[PDB]
């Protein structure tokens, strides 16, 4: 969950 | 991030 | 981690 | 938010 | 040390 | 039951 | 077992 | 490998 | 701790 | 991982 | 945590 | 809380 | 010696 | 007390 | 290891 | 736990 941390 | 969902 | 809270 | 990432 | 356990 | 003890 | 109290 | 993390 | 063996 | 340093 | 079930 | 894990 | 007994 | 013997 | 804690 | 150290 989260992806990269750029969007989320 | 998040754990499995079981707590968060 | 998480962003600021403004979205998440 | 999150701590270090070691627990969450 | 170690991180979440995901990578290590 | 419980897991590692690290977070729980 | 028990943790911070925030959840348990 | 490692165990619980409690002591190690 | 350990992972796949490829690196560790 | 790592502990007190007394052993690891 | 849990044990045999006899008590918990 | 819990002790060693032996009894609980 | 021993701590609480939770780890040793 | 002692753990398994593997550390102590 | 230890027995009761009386002798050891 | 351990006794005093005089034996163990």
């Amino acid at each position: 969950f989260x992806x990269s941390x750029a969007l989320l």
